[PDB]
């Protein structure tokens, strides 16, 4: 494990971690708490999987092939949909908690 | 600092566009997800239920995209009748199906409790 | 016997969730968390299969790919445990 040192995983991971702490402190019921923690962790999961795929693509080599770009782009799109899912989740659950 | 964000956005859009342009099944899937999201958005349910209905179909989309990413790596290598090519695609597909079955079931449970 | 024990795990979990006297939402969360663990494991296995398809010779990016995949699985597992602890604490509170 030497990937944890890279600035990008640092940023993404710290965002997720912060969100998990804040969710741990909030005055919400249990199901809401679980939803808030899960959406963000799913963003972490997806980013890790995406990076795994990027690592394989790069393992194959430097010469560009359309399917390499495609694999990376599809990975990114997955990450994007997860992020949007996290944002919808927090917005819907906390608009309710807006007081 | 936020150029990572713009770069990543652009890759992501290229990815959605590729998936959509290349397969009718992907387009029809995307329609089903958009319809589910809209329906979830207008339904008279509580907030958690709305989120479950949304997250389940979103998850379908996320896994469909990751699995397609993997298919593209396989096809990149050659797919020349290999044991692990087969295996890789088989595992990816199992994943997709699990997501879909879970979404369907989640919707049926939640809408049974609702109506 | 490394892929079956997981089906055992999920069947057990499902049995517990059914057995527990919880409402539909809670049940959906309990089973979903477990299900995500399976999906992520299957995708990790897919990556591993490709990595080995390329070559069994070591290469830093191969190790990197497997490490990232395994970390995904770990995060899903942690998320499952957090979900179960939370929902069950709530149910028994
Ligand atoms: C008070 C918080 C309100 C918002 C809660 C939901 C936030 C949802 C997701 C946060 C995860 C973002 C991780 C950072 C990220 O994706 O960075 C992009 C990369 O650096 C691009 O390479
Ligand atoms: C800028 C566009 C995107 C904004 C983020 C996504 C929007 C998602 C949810 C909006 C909040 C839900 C509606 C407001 C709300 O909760 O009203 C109170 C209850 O509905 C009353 O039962
Ligand atoms: C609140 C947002 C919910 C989003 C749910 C997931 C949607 C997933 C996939 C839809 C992708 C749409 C891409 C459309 C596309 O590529 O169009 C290209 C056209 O051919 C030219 O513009
Ligand atoms: C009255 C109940 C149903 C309400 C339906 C509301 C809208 C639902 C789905 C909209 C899907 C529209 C297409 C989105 C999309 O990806 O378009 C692709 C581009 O137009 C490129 O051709
Ligand atoms: C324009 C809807 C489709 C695109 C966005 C989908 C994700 C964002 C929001 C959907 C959930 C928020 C809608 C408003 C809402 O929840 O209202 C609740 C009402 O109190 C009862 O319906
Ligand atoms: C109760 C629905 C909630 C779950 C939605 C899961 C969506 C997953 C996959 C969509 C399946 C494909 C949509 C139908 C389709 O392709 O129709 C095409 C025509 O039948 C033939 O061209
Ligand atoms: C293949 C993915 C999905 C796997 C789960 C399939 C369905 C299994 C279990 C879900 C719950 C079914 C039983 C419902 C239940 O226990 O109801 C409670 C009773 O009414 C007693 O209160
Ligand atoms: C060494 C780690 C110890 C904790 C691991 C399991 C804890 C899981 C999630 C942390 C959530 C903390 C917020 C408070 C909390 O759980 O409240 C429960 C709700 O009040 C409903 O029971």
């Amino acid at each position: 494990a030497a990937w944890i040192n890279e600035a990008a995983f640092r940023q993404e991971g710290v965002a997720v971690l912060l969100c998990v702490v804040i969710a741990a402190w909030l005055d919400v019921d249990a199901v809401t708490r679980v939803l808030l923690i899960s959406s963000v962790m799913l963003v972490m999961i997806v980013e890790l999987l995406n990076s795994a795929i990027e690592a394989v693509v790069d393992r194959i080599g430097s010469e560009y092939h359309e399917l390499s770009g495609r694999a990376k782009d599809l990975g990114s799109a997955a990450v994007l949909i997860a992020i949007i899912d996290a944002v919808i989740t927090w917005a819907i659950l906390l608009w309710s908690h807006f007081g």
